[PDB]
């Protein structure tokens, strides 16, 4: 009798580790697993919140008739999952308390940087990947050996609808780091299942929206002001002789009315001011002041990152608009717009509670016959998605191909020398590009490409730059010395690793892909492209192709799995920055080109494989006529 009845015995005899276990979905999964008879370890940062969650669950267990409830619910406070050292301590603490872990519930997540890519610090991106994605691999790598040795285990990654679907990506503007980490959580389950079977199940859950929008609305309105100011300054500079520095000085009085009426100001800035007044709330200082110090700092960074020369202290004396910069009426209005938009996307016109999602998840965990899947414990969304892995294709139109004549091409890479050689020669010999800038990682890479392209090096058509781990500064060098690019083709510097992804039942797994190697994989195959895109998305007229890693007939099955992991995970990034790029005055296109095809299965077939690559890249880097 009672709603927990459905649960008694459901997970009896299991030991579960739940990260982010002090609140939200994770706390409810921990609660319901304990009611179902599992011993649970709840991991989180704040001791107090985790203590009160422990006390609530233990009280509920005793209420249902469990005895010795202290033995059934343990906590691991101070656990920052972005710290590899603290993940090691968590596993030690959990094994000492309970012995082998049966269920790894990878639930901890941080929201991330919550900015557009062009405003997203590289270290904040990396931190989100460590907290939300690399942490899931790390705990799997520590717990799967014991699971396989005992003959059973279960890894559940708590992804999100923001991570997309198996064969379709979803844009998540202002959340690219988060969306990438969510897509990676799903892709990890999709590609590791064949290696972790038969002993270990690995699945993801991807709930849709779950039960304030005010902070989110806040961010949207501040973002809007930043984007509108940036876009107006870029537009004004196209038809005004003054330097960007001189144009930004027009903003320093921080006075909407004075700017609208300044006959020395470019019309784009006067029209912007007229817009802020006409569309604003009279009680909001954003209707009478152009910006605040927070928005001003982000604007200055965009301009610097786009190559504009301005003093670091240009906004040091900017007058500070009085609170509220946006009124609660403005914030609540945008919040209701966000809410109503999500409610409108749900087929069922209701969102689940955290309890509902956890209950469905805890029933799902009892199913012993599924692996490699993403379960949707809530779902039914009208969001548009972008199918991934469409194959058949050809050359672009002759009108678009002719537009490459005289263009400046950037190629980035090092490992894929045959791809880089053929692409450079296609642009230069076949389509009359003026010059190719070859941006490599090392001097040895540079010498290799200079050797392969010696004729074009001698003729001044092929320039090489050595980027090292300073790709942003290398792009700046290319822009200053050789001019802005049209095509930019971004291939990974590094090949995929050649290591096993699982160990033998009785082995120590010492040769299996390490936690540190997994982080390096993300650095070289995801963050590499993020860093290039972050810069190129400020370069007007660029067409960026992000290229994911190769697999050949000599590539291992582990490399094929890692290539598919990267493909899926990067498609979340590509879809997101595509939408974000619509908000800047700079005209940029961003597309992804996948080298590894769907199935694993002589010098002629190779050269046609490479020729389809060339055609793919041309189809997304040739500019459409204006
Ligand atoms: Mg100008
Ligand atoms: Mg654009």
């Amino acid at each position: 009798v009672g709603w927990a009845e459905s649960l008694i015995g459901l997970h009896l005899g299991k030991v579960a580790l739940i990260t982010g276990g002090s609140a939200g979905i994770g706390g409810q999964i921990g609660r319901l697993l304990a009611l179902s008879g599992a011993r649970v370890m709840l991991a989180a940062r704040d001791r107090h919140k985790l203590e009160q969650m422990q006390a609530m669950i233990q009280s509920e267990l005793a209420e249902v008739g469990y005895t010795d409830v202290e033995d059934r619910v343990h906590i691991a406070p101070g656990c920052d999952v972005s710290s590899e050292a603290q993940l090691a301590d968590l596993v030690e603490r959990t094994l000492s308390a309970f012995g082998t872990v049966d269920y790894l519930i990878n639930n901890a997540g941080i929201a991330g940087v919550e900015e557009m890519v062009i405003d997203m610090p590289v270290e904040g991106w990396r931190h989100t990947l460590f907290a939300n994605l690399i942490s899931n691999y790390s705990l799997m790598r520590k717990l799967a050996p014991l699971m396989k040795k005992q003959g059973s285990g279960y890894i559940l990654n708590v992804s999100s609808y923001f991570g997309g679907e198996k064969d379709a990506a979803i844009p998540a503007p202002n959340r690219a780091d988060y969306a990438v980490s969510k897509a990676g959580q799903r892709a990890m389950a999709e590609v590791f299942a064949r290696f972790l079977g038969p002993e270990i199940q690995i699945n993801a859950i991807a709930p849709g929206p779950v039960e304030l929008f005010a902070r989110r609305a806040r961010l949207i309105l501040e973002n809007k002001r930043l984007n509108e100011l940036h876009a107006a300054l870029i537009a004004a500079a196209r038809t005004d002789e003054r330097s960007m520095h001189e144009l930004v000085e027009l903003l320093l009085p921080n006075d909407v009315a004075a700017l609208e009426q300044n006959p020395a100001a470019p019309t784009a800035l006067r029209e912007l001011a007229r817009r802020f007044r006409s569309e604003g709330d009279p009680a909001a200082s954003s209707s009478s002041a152009l910006l605040n110090r927070s928005i001003a700092a982000k604007l200055l960074a965009r301009l610097h990152n786009g190559g504009y020369v301005l003093p670091a202290d240009i906004f040091a004396n900017l007058p500070n608009p009085p609170d509220p910069f946006f009124t609660r009426a403005q914030i609540d209005r945008e919040a209701r717009k966000v809410r109503d938009g999500i409610m409108g996307m749900l087929y069922l016109q209701r969102m689940p509670t955290e309890f509902d999602v956890a209950m469905a998840t805890v029933y799902y965990l009892a199913d012993r016959n599924v692996s490699g899947e993403t379960f949707h414990p809530s779902g039914g969304l009208r969001y548009e998605r972008t199918p991934t892995g469409g194959e058949l294709f050809g050359l672009p139109s002759p009108e678009r191909l002719a537009e490459l004549v005289g263009s400046t091409v950037y190629l980035i890479g090092e490992h894929l020398t045959e791809h880089l050689n053929l692409l450079a020669r296609a642009y230069l010999e076949r389509y009359g590009a003026r010059q190719v800038v070859m941006i490599v990682e090392t001097e040895t890479g540079a010498e290799t490409m200079r050797r392969l392209l010696h004729d074009h090096v001698e003729a001044g058509r092929l320039m090489t730059i050595v980027a090292g781990d300073q790709i942003e500064a290398a792009i700046d060098q290319a822009i200053t010395r050789y001019g802005r690019p049209g095509p930019v083709v971004c291939t990974p510097f590094r090949p995929l690793p050649t290591v096993p992804l699982v160990g033998r039942k009785d082995s120590d797994w010492s040769t299996v892909l390490s936690e540190a190697e997994f982080a390096e994989l993300c650095e070289h195959q995801l963050t590499h492209h993020f860093r290039v895109a972050r810069k190129i998305a400020l370069s007007d007229g660029a067409s960026l192709a992000l290229v994911t890693p190769e697999t050949t007939a000599t590539s291992t099955t582990e490399q094929f799995a890692l290539a598919n992991f990267i493909k899926t995970t990067l498609h979340a990034f590509t879809a997101t920055i595509g939408v974000e790029s619509e908000r800047t005055a700079q005209r940029i296109l961003i597309n992804q080109v996948d080298l590894t095809r769907r199935a694993r299965a002589d010098p002629h077939e190779r050269q046609q494989e490479l020729e389809r690559f060339i055609e793919a890249v041309l189809l997304v880097t040739a500019p459409l006529p204006p």
